[PDB]
């Protein structure tokens, strides 16, 4: 068989592994969709007799499991009561029961070392305390703010966020914190003294971008800063002595192309260091799919003796797994072209589980030798479907760019293809722009070559994978090297790969790739057709609309409209819709807020304005994830135009 | 003892007379807002004896009454079955039958001329016929250019059809084919010929006459009488059938052009314009937030066919001409007020006008067309004009920087004492080519009760003053038209003892909006801006708009491809830095006429700036909330505008 | 503190214990009523380390928890989706799964012995099949005499299936077909034969003996085992498979007759009544206002095969024997208690005893079946029962007007010290073949703390005292029952000098309603009167209730056409011209057992006499209100009956 759209619907996501305390045992997660088309995850165990067995059945969406310190209770949140909140469920018999009741639910937890309580972060309005509990003429709105909305909400209320003591059998709640404008990771250190938080402590919020790292004294109250604006930093651990605390974080030197290091503090010297200051490797996991997008990553994980921390890290397609010992020594661990997004750690061996991703695999739960470098399969979460229906692999390549610069890009070819024969060819275009294609499972891309498509990805200069000095390059040059990057690739991938059709050439891209699809059809003819998703053509009308808008084209493009607007415009698709003679598809969401829809209105306009021929669908109630964790039935639409439209215009 | 914002709810609209046939009596609708703070609207007659009584009473809206030809039957439309409907009242006794049931309802209609039909029109999807009825995911694929509109939202390309209606029966029987769209409609008095306004063009949105079609009654065979020569609407056949006349004109000043009188001779396959050499604009360009969905009485024949009664708008004034077909042209029913219903007797030289005015809400009034004077036959808010003072606007004339002659008004603070000044604030209406004048003015009453001046004017651009007036802004935004209402902010200062002159606001909606933001971008005299329902960036403006691909070209003068820069200097966001003064941006996320994007963009420069500026945003509303829209809500953005003005102002 | 009405909302009845397979924990139910006074049941777990964990948790009941064989799955029955279904529970880790989906639930279920599949019953209408799935004017024809239930209303004659649901898939399949009626069912531990109780009569509503109906699993060929010998309940095969036990009868005796222990030996064709010539009830007759949908244990085998443990009621007691099919019966578990519940380890002999006593609501209890001697393992009632005064019930006995020997109960109110005297409630229990004993009681409690001594008694006609006392009251209602009741009543107080002889109130539901009414209309006795659910008129009775084509005949001894006057002189209304004790009325809209008529017919007459009487109707419950009905209705029940006797009798 081969891969039809409707096969989404079959995609198993297993996620999120964490290891019992004894190390014989792990909890996972498996999301799904189910037969009513909609998204369900569930809780499963690996055993120790390799067994792998379902613990969550209902109709909702659990996530995020954690062993309890004893290991006696499973932790998790679930979306089940109507809000997502904390439930317990026993590690040897009995149902989850619900522990949290916030009206505002909550976003994330820790356990407390001593498994009496869990830290769960909730937010509340000004009005609002952490009494009130989730309940199951017309006003105009007043805007006073420059973030006052979101691609995943909407418009804002400005709820502060709160971390709260849960008492693991009564559940009364108690702050931790006062009512802060943003919490972002937190971590509490192995000895319960110390609660470490990733806040916005900034005068203006909204238009500064560092973030503290606060350390909390349970017991005496106080707060100390330990940052005080170096930086930025998310996934906090503590080391198993509880004198060092590593972070992922960095500067913002280059704005959102820097690269996220590994840091550590010393909070009792009141000392930090970079470890990988001098490792051109950007930490992390920066990989392009449709599949597992909003699986939980694995920070960086301690070694049970202190040593140094395992990171997963982008490099040229592949996010694997390496070691920065706290000494200087950086070595890999687990290696290949493949996708790392989920892994746990044993508590004593030289042992990982870890959930990998190829082009060929969906994903599945690996046994790892951390000393070795090989791994056994423990789940074969998508058994049917990788038994029935053919996977093309993805061939990495390189070439040179009109500058000499060495790009890296991916060819898939049509399994139905025998040899002699020509398939056109599909350019797809990765958003960001400091994102990266490469080694994992991607429907869509398996969808386009069963339908009779070569298809090439490229990582353009812009993107992650390949270094500072590669990511960085694109501000400032939208449109320009990046540009030539991709029809260089167009180029390398005609003379390398002659089941090529170069006379069937179609592009397409959302986002940022999306900007770039419509730069692509107004600067050549190359292509018979063009789909652009979700998608920028007017950088002037980008900045005052977008959710990010007043931050983002500035340091993307290189300036604000009141400072440079003609080099806005210059930039801006828009501008050079009189070249445009492509049949042009333009998909676009109604409540996209981070690439506002009259981006597509304006182009879709002034293309019709011009005879061109040129078509605007417009997804309902959707944002600008559509095509990663959206509506099943509309991600499938999306598929089939698409689809239809190279189908159309290419053959 | 003044007005207050609530004074809204208080206010009733009488409008839309039509004589009964026998010239004895006539009805009329008053529109309301009820306790539940909802629209209502009921019939009323006029019964010669001097009574005015209701005779239509639910929790609905009843519109557009007509006698039957015979007078037994008052026609009339309604929405009480929860879509717009046809329903006939005895004209002597008995509720009302509703006749219509279409599944989309009832747009207009008319009687047929020996009572036994109406013609109704209704509109279908592709996948529906005239016999669908009334009862109570996947994306959308568009693939034209007006594709939604302010008053509907998105569209579902129904196409219009005309559909003849058995009085009796009910029965229906479609006459034309399914139209891309269908104006105005009238038919001959020997009931032989349907005339109707068609978009006959292969690219629909793009191309923007009308034609009229002339169809045959009996065979359905259609004949398309101009063929491309403008736009037309308002048909009127002569009493002898003979001629059929219209307004219209041929787009030569785009939205800027006269609108004139029209009259075609079928049989001999001419047409002349009757008011070539007139240059007044024919129609209502008057802006108010009151009367605003008030039916305007249309050309009506004189009885002898010598000529036709026209309402003209010039100077402020909304009033009735005789257009003679020799050439000659009378004002029959002229004064400082606003004309906004009218109906003519049958055999007499007498009339019935609603007449608005600025101390008077409005009223109906027996004309006498002869001499022009008039008796008062309504009082349809009698407790509030007699409890609440009433400013008058006072109307003057001054000179713009370049020489020209503009027209304005000011309004004194009614509690104002001699020696006393106030805060002066200068409203901008939209358009650009509508017209300020002699009309009651809820929103402005409130500023002056509140202890402003208020100063509104038309500077070039509006209508009233003639075909180069209005036609002088195209091209040229924010120039002298910016000029025009600078000169009228100085000429008011020297002219107006009343006026503080430290203390001066400006605010306005739609282009008096793009006029706001533009204003506070070029000068700093105003120590507070209120922008509505505005224009901020012209690049954007023209893809998002649901008229925006060919306002912006029609107005400031091209398309975003033809002339970026063109547009970028005329965009109020390009002037951001200079922007000193405290701006409140009000806009309605369902105004699709000025997205709500465009204010975005200004609040958002504005902050980066940081600069005083608040965005407030008005759900579920379209461009017309000021007018018909949410009656809670028209009073919040009143609120919100004197608030700010409080704050900064006073 | 002392027992208030609202009480009952904190009250907690575990019930229903089974074991795991290896004996060294036991799965149980808990059935209390939340804090919006609704009814949940959730599973619970006792281990032989002495914890007692709750296992479910949300807004539902779950009931009837099984280990299966191997015991690594709890199933159990849950209406949490809405319809009453199978769920599976991991014995070790993990939350439960639904298994079934019927659109009409399931009653009940058992394992296969191999663990692979659940028996499931489940009912369908003709147009029905298993297939049909839980989905979350016409007059009603009526051509059969059992049409309605007290339990479920009006009956739409659906049939009862008994369908194999395979674990892992869930995959169904009809076993049996659309049966009559399905009442106890087991399958033998080879996996062969379903054993099943069925109607297999011509006429199903007017014959009353039930079949044991054998069914090869394999072949789904069945074979009658009784062929009308009796009716049975509570099969259970023995170990080997050689022997089926059930509870049965011969129905010599009607209503009345002793249920027995059988043993039948199906490939032999033999069978003994092992208790034939035991003079003592089998099962559990005991009244209470707690437990009362608690699953008794029904007789469960020895291991070795060579006898069966059954619970047995007599003397006030709910106590544990043992018949050896040998022939010997001994007591194995003794005393002045309610044993509701049972499990017998599957190995040694201990037992877990579900236990409740006058002073004890009711908890769990190791009980070794060697020497009777238990130990404490639950405490559900804790908080209650350290806060609030129990009074115990004292029994005694007395003579009756021919000497009969009669078992009564005597509360004393606890805050009532040595010396003083109080007023005197007469209880009386329904059936009339039930028991009074030691069990908690939470409506005497109420009486006691409401400071009444409370008498309870079982007259001739109750269970508890051989085959020839339960059978007296047939053929002689209101007569030697009666004297019964009185004689009690003096010789109380003759005994308990706590009594006050000059204040004396009586009350009853159903069969003790009908006493009531019988009391008031022949003795003046009693200053006030409650009477409930009861019976007034033995005519109507037969033609409206559920039962009374065959209950009027069976107990007071004729049908209406055979002898009416007999009927009458039986009926309670027939003496109403004597009632002289003010009488409140209780009854349920929805009661089909004593239909409402019976309250208002009895209420009337008093009204028409002038007597002193109230009607109080509770919509929406029914018979059992006063057990498992809305807990707000029980309250407002138990504020009635106090508030009456507080009127009347202080
Ligand atoms: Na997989
Ligand atoms: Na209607
Ligand atoms: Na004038
Ligand atoms: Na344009
Ligand atoms: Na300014
Ligand atoms: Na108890
Ligand atoms: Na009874
Ligand atoms: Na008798
Ligand atoms: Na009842």
């Amino acid at each position: 068989l081969y891969f039809q759209g409707t096969d989404l619907l079959r995609l198993r996501s297993v996620r999120d592994p964490h290891y019992a305390p004894d190390g014989t045992r792990a909890v996972f997660v498996e999301k799904s969709i189910d037969e009513e088309k909609q998204y369900r995850s569930h809780l499963w165990i690996w055993a120790a007799d390799g067994s792998v067995r379902q613990w969550t059945f209902g109709r909702w969406r659990d996530m995020k499991p954690r062993f309890s310190p004893r290991g006696e209770i499973i932790a998790f949140l679930s979306d089940r009561s109507g809000r997502t909140q904390l439930w317990l469920l026993p590690a040897n018999g009995g149902e989850a029961r619900q522990l949290t009741f916030f009206k505002n639910g909550v976003r994330d937890y820790v356990w407390s070392p001593d498994g009496t309580f869990l830290i769960t972060l909730t937010t509340l309005g000004d009005d609002e305390t952490i009494e009130d509990r989730e309940e199951p003429d017309l006003k105009p709105r007043v805007v006073e703010r420059l973030y006052y909305k979101s691609d995943a909400s909407g418009f804002l209320d400005g709820k502060r966020a709160v971390l709260t003591r849960i008492d693991v059998l009564s559940g009364k709640s108690e702050a931790l914190t006062g009512r802060e404008e943003e919490i972002g990771s937190f971590a509490i250190s192995p000895n319960g003294r110390t609660l470490a938080f990733v806040a916005n402590r900034n005068e203006d919020p909204d238009t500064t971008f560092t973030r503290d790292i606060v350390l909390l004294d349970l017991e005496s109250k106080a707060e100390t800063n330990l940052t005080n604006g170096c930086g930025t930093f998310a996934s906090l651990a503590w080391s198993p002595d509880g004198t060092k605390l590593a972070a992922i974080g960095h500067d913002l030197a280059y704005l959102g192309a820097t690269l996220h290091r590994l840091y550590v503090f010393e909070p009792e010297r009141g000392t930090k260091r970079v470890l990988t200051a001098d490792w051109d490797v950007h930490l992390g996991d920066a990989m392009v799919g449709d599949t597992h997008a909003d699986a939980k990553g694995p920070g960086p994980i301690w070694a049970s003796d202190g040593s140094g921390l395992y990171v997963t890290a982008s490099e040229r397609g592949r996010v694997n797994l390496y070691f920065v010992s706290l000494a200087g020594p950086i070595v890999p661990v687990i290696e290949g072209n493949f996708h790392l997004y989920g892994l746990a750690i044993h508590p004593s061996e030289q042992q990982a589980i870890a959930a990998i991703s190829s082009p060929t695999s969906v994903g599945d739960l690996y046994a790892v030798s951390l000393a070795d470098g090989t791994k056994t399969r423990l789940t074969r979460a998508n058994e049917a479907l990788e038994n029935e229906v053919v996977f093309a692999d993805a061939e990495p390549f390189t070439y040179r760019s009109a500058d000499g610069l060495e790009i890296q890009g991916w060819i898939m070819k049509p399994p139905e293809l025998d040899e002699g024969e020509k398939a056109p060819l599909v350019v797809e275009i990765h958003g960001g722009p400091h994102a990266m294609y490469g080694f994992t499972f991607f429907h869509e891309l398996q969808l386009l070559a069963s339908s009779g498509y070569a298809v090439l990805f490229t990582n353009p200069r812009g993107s992650h994978g390949y270094g500072q000095s590669f990511v960085n390059a694109v501000r400032g040059d939208y449109g320009g090297m990046d540009y030539e990057d991709i029809m260089a690739g167009v180029d390398a991938a005609i003379s390398k790969f002659d089941f090529i059709d170069k006379e069937r050439l179609g592009v397409t891209g959302g986002s940022y790739g999306g900007f770039m699809t419509n730069w692509i059809v107004g600067h050549t003819d190359r292509f018979k057709a063009a789909v652009t998703q979700r998608s920028i053509s007017n950088w002037l009308s980008f900045s005052g609309v977008s959710d990010i808008g007043y931050f983002f084209t500035k340091w993307e493009v290189g300036c604000d409209v009141w400072e440079d607007a003609e080099r806005l415009w210059h930039h801006s698709p828009l501008k050079y819709v009189k070249h445009m003679r492509t049949p042009l598809l333009i998909l676009h969401s109604e409540r996209d807020y981070r690439c506002p829809i009259e981006q597509a209105e304006q182009l879709f306009v002034a293309l019709k304005q011009l005879g061109r021929e040129t078509k605007l669908v417009r997804f309902p109630d959707a944002n600008h994830d559509l095509s990663r964790t959206g509506n099943p039935a509309l991600r499938l639409e999306r598929l089939r135009h698409i689809v239809d439209w190279f189908d159309r215009y290419l053959k």
